[PDB]
């Protein structure tokens, strides 16, 4: 109907086309930058977790209570191991002041893990009144951030995301500290044993929920996050973790462990952009409208939060061109405005319902009155970005499995991959797409069929529980 | 070891191999044998060489959003009677009671004189029984609605109505023969006061294993991700799928018309594909499935398809292939007791030997093989004999796969939306729990018509129990 604009849109849409030539090429520099990330500072982040062991589901007869801290909510649980696959699981649930998210000179980190103390005492008086103050709780506390981890119970920040100011916070051990403030308010009796990450713990909740003989065959090996962040982690061969000492390499191999956790945290893969497919449009966000420039450049082609901030752009850019006209609508300046959900009812509606679904959509979200036209457009360029952030999605996965050699161990052998996150929960299509460039990535069509992407909800809660359990109080 | 030992088994193995040149055919006879059995009775065959096609009269499917309310169900095994209540809770979540009996030894005397009404009577009180046990306070005022689960060859006529045509599993009842199983046991709830409970629906098992999966799909949304097939995989096989109401020529035009005056579109069909070329123009056959087919069967002739599919019959074929090697002088089974002891090779036998490893000189497979016929074996003897159950399996795997590719193809079900897929729910002690026959199931279906592109977007995940919650899912939606 416009063959200008009509145009420009095709050209736009195939920058984001990820060819089967380009999976390999990241396939194999995943690799690389997995191995550069397994030697001492000086690649991938490549941290090591200290969990060795697998759950094998049949741990039974105890208690544990779990912290995770959240981007927007704090939470306290307690988790019951039945055995058997099955667990218990209460919780109280707390909502972060928006104050810690602004650089106010007032707030300090001490009156944010003191918030957290308080909350646990609260929780504790609500279903424990009686054990509150003499049981010996272990508790295993969730930081999704960044970690410098030296062992299973400290952890110093390394860096604030997900919208954090707290300076005096970066570089201190946060486990000693939400230790402090719990002993302040009478609480000496709870000790937090354990410092996970929501990969690890979403592994580790499939360990214990996967099934007693299917898992003859059917092992486990990645637990990943994508929703607002991106995030994975896998078991390595502990002599190729060589950021380890080796005198602590050495006694884990002697009492029998063979395997390390690693947090890959591939969100910051390939930050210099050697061969991420890169636009102006991700560019034009990586430096205004983000929150840490220069970091987790793959995280902000692949994450839920910049999906709808990348076609905003792109309509803004379509603007300047004088071939898309937003009327009364309010693009114009309003990062962030375009949500995963949003895009969300246009990657599957209907050109057989005049893009219905689409239309309230862009109104609901923007007040941008549209046309048949117009969204059938828009549809294509939805489709192209969430496309290729399942495929670059679908890289980091690969590479960890063909490292590890994951896929020819036994002739029925299979493979689970826990996923949590907005994203890959619930947008449409996306595991669909992801495990399409499984098929078209070295693994092959054949790999990916031994491929299995099930989805495991509450990582954060018994992951954190099982790290506890085999923890000394 | 024994050279030629060696060669006969590679030979035995490559008499197994499905190549997907056959696979093609085998899927394009299956639509040819599918569209067949749904025309009118009585043409060029007695019943036409298509498969049965039997209409459930099932028309709707569960969304798995339905709350807040209590279904009954009632199966009737060969040796068990089972009652039980399924409350949804929504969100794809249920509450479920139930309470499971044997069927009374009265049942099964002779000259007692014995009639339908002594055994709906006691399915009766069983009811009430259970109602008074687990729904103490409502079980008088709510409509309930209960679905019936009749394991018996059933004339359908209706949702609601089906006449016995032959007791089987050890029954003599002459007054149920060529009777509305429903009405019978509907005349005596109203007699014991539960008049308010309906029989509104009358269904087979493998139905059941749809809906209880469409209720249960939790993980994707119903808007691309449809369930579309319900088939079973154990010591039989059947599966069912949704028609269009128009390719049902065989229903009755009355019928017909009044359903789709109602809005709905589809009715799921009852294929009974164990019945699945009889003739054997296509389907692949050995020495060992005639000989088995026609000695150690119970219905010799009947139900081919199922025959190479069933888990029953995988341990017996090994079994008549080592008597083979050993009339050879080929294979040594020193004190074994295989000669005279069919089937005494099971599925769960089999099922060590499949994942076992030589890397340990298959040690799992020489106590399996020892425990279950006292036959001593040697290494190089185990090698053999694990290709030999690797290529059994595999070809039932890859045959299973068939009718599932060919219901796919002849629905359009992976071609309906832009990112378009399919569950396809399952049951059986094979395909539940033989190693790796699910995983040799995606691969034949990759390798069938539909692609390596079509099996992606289909997912064979299990669901349990269709003769309970399925049936009493299947009430549901059905009218009180």
């Amino acid at each position: 109907s416009d063959p200008k604009l009509t145009k420009a849109v095709d050209s736009i849409c195939d920058q984001f086309i990820v060819t089967k030539s380009k999976i390999s090429q990241l396939t194999e520099y995943f690799i690389d930058c997995m191995e550069k990330g397994l030697e001492p500072c000086e690649g991938l982040p490549m941290i090591p977790t200290f969990v060795t062991d697998k759950p094998s589901g049949q741990e039974h007869g105890v208690t544990m209570l779990a912290a995770d801290l959240g981007g927007t909510n704090f939470r306290v649980c307690s988790v019951e191991l039945l055995g058997n696959h099955e667990f218990k699981i209460e919780q109280e649930k707390s909502k972060i002041p928006t104050f810690f998210f602004q650089d106010d000179h007032h707030v300090t980190s001490k009156d944010l893990f003191q918030h957290m103390a308080l909350i646990t005492h609260q929780f504790l008086t609500k279903h424990h009144k009686d054990v509150i103050q003499d049981y010996k709780w272990k508790m295993g506390f969730t930081f999704s951030y960044p970690v410098d981890q030296t062992s299973l119970s400290s952890g110093k920040l390394i860096r604030w995301t997900k919208g954090f100011k707290i300076g005096d916070t970066v570089g201190q051990d946060v486990v000693q500290l939400f230790q402090q403030e719990l002993n302040d308010i009478g609480l000496s009796n709870v000790h937090v044993v354990a410092l996970t990450n929501d990969t690890t713990g979403t592994l580790l909740a499939r360990c214990y929920a996967s099934s007693d003989a299917a898992r003859a065959i059917n092992e486990p090996v990645i637990g990943c996050i994508f929703g607002t962040g991106t995030n994975g982690c896998y078991m390595e061969k502990l002599e190729n973790i060589h950021k380890l000492d080796p005198a602590s390499r050495e006694e884990l191999l002697s009492q029998g462990k063979t395997h390390m956790c690693i947090n890959t945290e591939w969100g910051s893969f390939d930050n210099e952009l050697n061969h991420l497919p890169t636009t102006s449009y991700d560019i034009k966000i990586d430096q205004q409208f983000s929150t840490n420039p220069g970091f987790h450049l793959f995280e902000k082609r692949v994450s839920g939060l910049y999906l709808g901030e990348i076609l905003r752009n792109i309509l803004l850019d379509l603007e300047k061109q004088e071939l898309f006209d937003l009327k009364e609508s309010v693009l114009k300046n309003n990062p962030f405005i375009l949500t995963t959900e949003t895009l969300s009812h246009i990657e599957i509606d209907t050109v057989e319902n005049d893009l219905q679904d689409t239309r309230d959509a862009l109104l609901k979200a923007a007040d941008l009155e549209t046309t048949f036209e117009e969204r059938v457009l828009i549809q294509k360029l939805v489709r192209a970005i969430s496309r290729r952030a399942a495929f670059l999605a679908a890289v980091p996965i690969a590479a960890i499995l063909i490292k590890t050699n994951a896929l020819n161990q036994s002739y029925h052998c299979q493979v689970e991959v826990g996923c949590d996150g907005s994203v890959v929960e619930h947008y449409p299509g996306f595991r669909s797409m992801m495990r399409h460039a499984l098929a078209l990535s070295p693994i092959g069509p054949e790999g990916e069929r031994d491929v299995h992407l099930r989805i495991s909800k509450d990582g954060s809660g018994v992951g954190a529980a099982l790290c506890a359990l085999h923890a000394n109080y």
